[PDB]
């Protein structure tokens, strides 16, 4: 009664914040327009990754709009953030690649992202295939987030059933 024919949705928060931000603005209503898709196709279960220091505050080094979108986003049980932390004055940030890609494979979902984490790829074969097979990339047109109905190609299923468990012929 509740989506549970859909599939574990894991965003990559910064990717999809940077490419609505045009790839020089952190842009948190990237986020909270890829959130909201999912959600108007009955979506609930959706986790969005971000590293902690984007709660700090906008600086000509690291611009960021909308940032209260995060705290709201963390506060429906969406928003995840990573670990972060300044040691001797240097922001340390745990990779968040990482955590995107072991929450989707372990919970058998989808990732949300233009990123193809091919490091990761390389470092575990099972994830390589899992990336290869449960990646959903996107273009932004202004606000409008479009996903592709072609996920995987010409040869691979309809964005549809692509986002189900199981698949409807």
């Amino acid at each position: 009664d509740d989506g549970e024919n859909l599939r574990p949705v894991v965003i990559d928060g910064s990717n999809v914040a940077m490419s609505h931000g045009n790839k020089e603005v952190f842009s948190c209503r990237g986020i909270k327009l890829a959130v909201d898709w999912f959600l108007e196709r009955g979506h609930k279960d959706i986790t969005v990754f971000v590293p902690a220091w984007r709660k700090e505050q906008s600086r000509p080094d690291a611009l960021i709009t909308d940032q209260e979108i995060l705290r709201k986003l963390e506060k429906e049980k969406i928003l995840v953030f990573t670990p972060s932390r300044r040691v001797q004055g240097r922001r340390v940030v745990c990779y968040d690649d990482r955590f995107i890609v072991k929450l989707a494979f372990e919970s058998d979902g989808i990732i949300v992202s233009n990123d193809n984490y091919r490091d990761l790829a390389n470092e575990k074969p099972e994830w390589k295939k899992f990336i290869d097979e449960r990646l959903l990339m996107y273009s932004f047109v202004n606000d409008k987030f479009m996903p592709p109905d072609d996920p995987l190609g010409r040869h691979g299923p309809s964005l549809d059933n692509f986002l189900r468990k199981k698949p409807i012929v």
